[PDB]
């Protein structure tokens, strides 16, 4: 998967204890981490399947495919949103599988980079947007964690433990994504 | 209730566009809007056993006391917790029952203010921590949300339709809170 960087990254400036600290805000404990993973075994398949609603040529993508295209052009670049659907399908194991350590959050610190006007289209070469406004990542929260509760429908507090999980690490992610986008002493 | 001011705040430097379409992007609809309408008469007798949840002299928040606190001596204040868990009770059924117009995002960037160093304090005229870091105000968001479900429950898909817009509502409030924390162009 080209351009993805698990366990190549640098060491994002949020400590260990801050780190530790933001699970713990989200609620993120022993349980949810072991729903995490079984939502890995339910969602490691249908992954092309959740892929279709969220990322693609052949997906779908709201108006925020804009972020995807060349700014001067409003053009949707393809192998932009191929290669990041690559990505992101292996983001949804990450964020199940993968264990909530320095190297998971300093991949996180990566893909919130990779938003921000630090490092957008760096990865994939291409020329689009900039960045992407805060206020559409804390905004795409919410859909990003709705879209994924059915899917774990297959084989009640299963799917609501591996939801909310989910849910926690949606908005853990994104909580340290802010930190590029936010003033020093502010994050 | 002191410092309340839903219909007294200032216009926030967010357009309506840009507050439309943020309405948009957590998928915020008439079906929620409804679900939300409902959700208050769901909500409005429960007010006081949320808020002891929350809020409050008698509510615990776990190192979120801190914010509620002397930073000097680390010593919770009990008019701060008293007069923010009123107006607390008074978001709840303003989450719910309130039109999402223009008098309801500037108040709801008054609460990002109040968040923020920028107004944090002074609306109870108390010397607290002058600021709450972002990246909990966004951690924030899956426990200020899955809180509600329990409640909901009385008075399947109802709840769900319920507790996914009062979802989309933490969510975009947060999203407005971000821009006086985020940096110049990165909201």
């Amino acid at each position: 998967i080209p351009g993805y960087d698990y366990g190549r990254v640098e060491k994002s400036p949020i400590t260990d204890l801050e780190f530790d600290l933001l699970k713990k805000t989200v609620m993120l404990g022993e349980k949810d981490v072991m729903y995490l993973k079984k939502a890995g075994d339910v969602l490691k398949d249908q992954v092309d399947e959740i892929l279709d609603l969220l990322v693609g040529w052949r997906a779908s993508n709201e108006h925020l495919i804009y972020y995807f295209s060349n700014p001067d052009t409003g053009e949707p670049i393809k192998e932009y949103l191929e290669r990041v659907r690559a990505r992101f399908g292996a983001w949804i194991l990450d964020t199940t599988s993968r264990d909530y350590n320095r190297e998971w959050l300093d991949y996180q610190y990566e893909v919130g980079l990779r938003h921000h006007r630090s490092k957008k289209g760096v990865t994939d070469g291409v020329r689009t947007v900039p960045h992407i406004p805060l206020r559409y990542l804390i905004a795409q929260i919410y859909p990003l964690t709705a879209t994924i509760k059915p899917f774990l429908a297959k084989k009640p507090e299963d799917i609501e433990g591996m939801y909310n999980a989910w849910f926690k690490s949606v908005v853990l992610q994104v909580a340290i994504w802010s930190h590029p986008y936010t003033k020093e002493n502010d994050w």
